[PDB]
């Protein structure tokens, strides 16, 4: 099955998903040079104060935490989106060193780690048929840099040890995802992917512009994790992040100047 190490990482996902090599794949380098400033762009409009947090679940490549998404609860709308989109779960993305970890690159620069918050389009009914559309899904990229602590990361790097292993969840209540928000919501926004299989071509990026920042303490707890499930042989889980790739027929535009 597919993996982050040398027999099954992203180099060889394309032998059982070959839409691994297609035409608007992510993650992608951002280049601010070339990048569009497109006035016509909106503000984006994040409506989190509903949020229902439900679970947080370590599923062998990441470790997510889950929302309840049968309701308008936790809503992404504005920027490049017609329409509304749930929240329903985010996870990330994190290096075995602090200069690699994120997908995304700025000006070819790697951060930390990078958080993905996913959002389905509520036209299609469900996630299961979100994915199946050019519009059906909605990330908000977030990039880490080591720094200071990110007060509102806590709650989450202290259950990391309950769900060590592959598989393991735990409830994982009340947590409030505005608490990982950078200041401004500037951003850039391309059509891409999903970056893990099945890659499929149903996202619009918005990857925000100003990073947050977390300190080492924080991103050690991370790299604690396991890719393995309990009783396996240990294989800390490091560096599941996909390399950029290429740009191709894309354009990328900003919402700012
Ligand atoms: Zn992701």
């Amino acid at each position: 099955h597919w993996g982050y190490g040398k027999h099954n990482g992203p180099e060889h996902w394309h032998k059982d998903f070959p839409i691994a090599k297609g035409e608007r794949q992510s993650p992608v380098d951002i280049d601010t040079h070339t990048a569009k400033y497109d006035p016509s762009l909106k503000p984006l409009s994040v409506s989190y104060d509903q949020a229902t947090s439900l679970r947080i679940l370590n599923n062998g490549h990441s470790f997510q935490v889950e929302f309840d998404d049968s309701q308008d609860k936790a809503v992404l709308k504005g920027g490049p989106l017609d329409g509304t989109y749930r929240l329903i779960q985010f996870h990330f993305h994190w290096g075995s060193l602090d200069g690699q970890g994120s997908e995304h690159t700025v000006d070819k620069k790697k951060y930390a780690a990078e958080l993905h918050l996913v959002h389905w389009n509520t036209k299609y009914g469900d996630f299961g048929k979100a994915v199946q559309q050019p519009d059906g899904l909605a990330v908000l990229g977030i990039f880490l840099k080591v720094g200071s602590a990110k007060p509102g990361l806590q709650k989450v790097v202290d259950v990391l040890d309950s769900i060590k292993t592959k598989g393991k969840s735990a409830d994982f209540t009340n947590f409030d995802p505005r608490g990982l928000l950078p200041e401004s919501l500037d951003y850039w926004t391309y059509p891409g992917s999903l970056t893990t299989p099945p890659l499929l071509e149903c996202v619009t990026w918005i990857v925000l512009k100003e990073p947050i920042s977390v300190s080492s303490e924080q991103v050690l707890k991370f790299r604690k994790l396991n890719f393995n499930g309990e009783g396996e042989p240990e294989e800390l889980m490091v560096d599941n992040w996909r390399p950029a790739q290429p740009l191709k027929n894309r354009q990328i535009k900003a919402s700012f100047k």
